């Protein structure tokens, strides 16, 4: 098979009249279906049970936006069943097959960007960009994946050759096994985390995060669309642990592909590493947990660029981004003129309903906002608190850009992941102790430098331990096959997603030798 | 830097005077060096302690063939100061300079092989060519890994280009680790499990085997030599579990590469997933856990060809092997012809001091004895015994070649480990069948079939679930790079052993992107 080179979705910006024309068509449509309720996909099919979950709109939490149905243990055991035996045959198609159903997805989700970004728009609460970069970054895992897995294909392995024999080594798929997804990224990282295995002949089960159900199974009409066979893919939205402990500890799930919290995912990791009774595998686990993200900037960098790129890292989506900048690192010559800009930024930006497209819209949940606000508590203790630090009227949930000054590297606000719109500001001597303060967290996913001196660059190239930096621009939005993303340390395990790496977690290698 | 293709080094038959020369002078100064104690080595320096470990002759296990030094958790606890301290600018190193320093130690160690097969064959019991296989094998490790180390070398991973950007993404090692080893390929699978994350930038800290401790010495007399420098690589022998334990669930353990029973990769597993106090990652655990290995034969099949290696692949190093044939599935056609050839040449089989060069030397101590002769009396009463089954006379831990017959799929012996040579035949009706009963067990390291017809082999290549498949052929003695060794199920975790892939196991990714 053969398509154009991989090129990454463009992001809308909604810049032009006709872009902003079709998204208040797509917001319209959306509402208009608020009403609807999505049931359970589960061997081929859509199918409901007695109790509901509901969605909410975050920028409005008295309207909800849909209902779908709701897993227990008895959906996640018929699921499991279904992707075994989807597994028996899905794993024997050829790789070009599978590629070319990936890519019929993503054609789908393309012709379907706006309806998605507006569901992203008031199910979760992002503003349009935002939106627009979510749902492009989703067609670019499937778009990706699709080329990648061929790069995998019957016989991939390079072997030394023997006298008289056929050595032939080859991947396998492992099987069936279940993806835990997150709330933030509830279009792009649930298809990627998703689509990924399934590419190269693994069978999934599904359990988006509760504050995302209605966008999971919107994505989930479009595989259906798609022609993914019965049992390939399966969805399971569920309230609490239920689903996803039952699932994580079966002795029958081959792996778990999980994007969420530190704690959840230690959890995960340890349950992973055991036998659970009759299991017959090692089970693997795939867990990004999050991160603790500087930006340093010292006196040689251009100021201005700096501030810019410190409040869209900071507060892009609220700061509700594992990659976020929650810290801002100062060289003592670069503390006054850097932290005079970003708060001269950051006190213009708007903060409101999200369809309304402001700077911020609100944070995900009444359970987001009361965490966010108990470490405001906590910061007010630790550090200055020099702008924001409160709730916003209205019923959404809405928290001004928050920034906290003379922050000690060891205080919670410095370490703990807020997952909100605070940023704390660390005041360092010179570029060795920027360094050592940006190092000393549990944390290591994503980091940036502002600087012109090329030594202090390359110095942090070696030594700013993240498995994402990035010089003189934003810290957040990696863009699939541009930026492998994953991170070091507490952020998980290093798999690295939107890479040719990414596909080898998911098979495991045959080597057949033939004697003639 | 630039060095000749990768080949395999020669395995040694003897049948040349000269081999048989130097061999027999080999045996003579091993033999004469009995009693030889040998220290620790932490630091890049022999460090000796006041309690010590003995190393006996499984021929004559009233002979001692060396002492080592005794690690406790104060030993660990250095080494792991020293690997860490290492690490530093180890992993600083050029990958040309670090595969430099591997084909050195290849070249002092093929220039000591005679003595390095003379050491396997007094201290666990091999023959001449089982020894002389294991430590050719040490040495394509090292050749393999120093090669394949270059393919990942900075910046090796291939990125989609961003305009107006240089985005970079490289590998680099995880830091400190311990490997595990197993007494039953201490030069080979001792070297490999070192060598492999050592070559990449990590460092290691080795447990050798109990069995097997002056082996393992002479091995870091190699290291020491080739000029590692201190505390990349150390050897902590050690009893029981205290130094494994320790290690193990060290919260500054970085990973853990084990090869050994199932039991205790299992119990390495399940701590590999806890978060010690203070750990600050997820550590990675690779482990190659055993087999239950079958070679089914159908009634197309040469039934010469396919006794011979039956009997190579079940009784080679008295079937102490991960890969030892221990089932033999026969279709109803092939049952009579192959079980009686098979017991004719098992008959003639000679057992004595591994010295002597045998065809069987003893198996490896005491207890291995106890566990095979305990095994040999629970198969009695599952399926019937046709040949051997018992001890030989001698102070030595000589076990005769063992065959029962028309034995249930289910029995003990048909489904749990024995390491020992006692092979259970297995009768079926067809090759569905035959793959049925191959295919239901825990494990899935190796497997073969003997057949003619050319459906039934390419039907195994596609659904006998096992890591190394061999048509035609023994089943026993993987070459590195020509047959990537690893299995599926509870025989581990596919890490390919002599393969690309094993090497980036033991690397993490890093993205780097500068706007200019
Ligand atoms: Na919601
Ligand atoms: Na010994």
């Amino acid at each position: 098979m053969t398509v154009e080179p991989f090129r990454n979705e463009p992001i809308e910006t909604f810049q032009t009249e006709e872009a902003r024309r079709a998204m208040r068509e797509a917001l319209r449509r959306v509402r208009e279906e608020f009403g609807r309720h999505y049931p359970l996909y589960i061997g081929g099919e859509w199918v409901d049970t007695k109790e509901r979950m509901v969605s909410l709109n975050p920028s409005a939490p008295s309207e909800v936006v849909g209902t779908t149905a709701k897993a227990g243990k008895a959906e996640a055991e018929a699921a499991l069943e279904a992707a075994w035996k989807a597994f028996k045959t899905w794993k024997d198609w050829p790789q070009e097959d599978r590629s070319r159903l990936l890519l019929k997805a993503a054609a789908l989700m393309r012709r379907r960007k706006r309806e998605l970004e507006a569901t992203l728009v008031y199910e979760v609460g992002k503003n349009w960009v935002e939106a627009s970069a979510d749902v492009a970054e989703a067609i670019d895992f499937i778009e990706y994946y699709a080329r990648a897995a061929l790069r995998y294909r019957y016989p991939a392995v390079e072997v030394v050759p023997y006298p008289g024999e056929d050595n032939e080594s080859f991947y396998v798929p492992l099987g069936a096994g279940v993806v835990i997804a997150p709330w933030n990224f509830p279009v792009a990282i649930f298809t990627g985390m998703i689509v990924g295995p399934v590419a190269v002949g693994n069978t999934v089960i599904a359990k988006p995060a509760e504050d995302a159900v209605v966008v999971g199974a919107k994505v989930f009409e479009i595989f259906h669309e798609a022609g993914f066979p019965p049992g390939v893919v399966n969805f399971l939205p569920g309230v609490g642990e239920e689903v996803g402990a039952y699932l994580v500890e079966h002795p029958r799930i081959r792996f778990i592909n999980f994007t969420g919290s530190l704690e959840v995912g230690l959890k995960i990791y340890e349950a992973a590493g055991r036998l659970a009774p009759g299991q017959t595998w090692f089970k693997r686990a795939y867990v990004e947990t999050g991160g603790k993200d500087a930006i340093i900037v010292d006196e040689t960098a251009d100021f201005d660029l700096a501030a810019e790129g410190v409040v869209v890292s900071a507060y892009g989506f609220q700061g509700q981004k594992c990659s976020a900048a929650s810290r801002l690192i100062l060289t003592q010559g670069a503390y006054e003129p850097v932290l005079e800009r970003v708060l001269k930024r950051a006190e213009r930006l708007s903060v409101g309903p999200a369809e309304e497209n402001p700077d911020l819209g609100p944070v995900v949940s009444a359970e987001q906002e009361r965490k966010v606000l108990s470490y405001i508590e906590i910061g007010k203790n630790e550090g200055q608190l020099v702008l924001g630090g409160k709730r916003l009227e209205g019923e959404g949930y809405f928290i001004a850009p928050t920034v906290f000054t003379e922050v000690p590297p060891k205080a919670r606000i410095a370490q703990e992941e807020i997952f909100g719109p605070v940023l704390s500001v660390i005041r360092v001597k010179d570029f060795a102790e920027a360094l050592e303060v940006a190092n000393d967290t549990p944390y290591g996913l994503t980091g940036g430098v502002y600087s012109r001196k090329r030594e202090h660059l390359e110095w942090a190239r070696r030594e700013f331990h993240v498995g994402n930096l990035y010089f003189n621009r934003k810290i957040t939005g990696a863009l699939v096959g541009v930026q492998p993303f994953g991170g070091f340390k507490l952020s998980g395990t290093n798999a690295k997603t939107g890479a040719l790496d990414y596909l080898r977690l998911f098979l495991e290698m045959k080597a057949v030798a033939e004697r003639f």
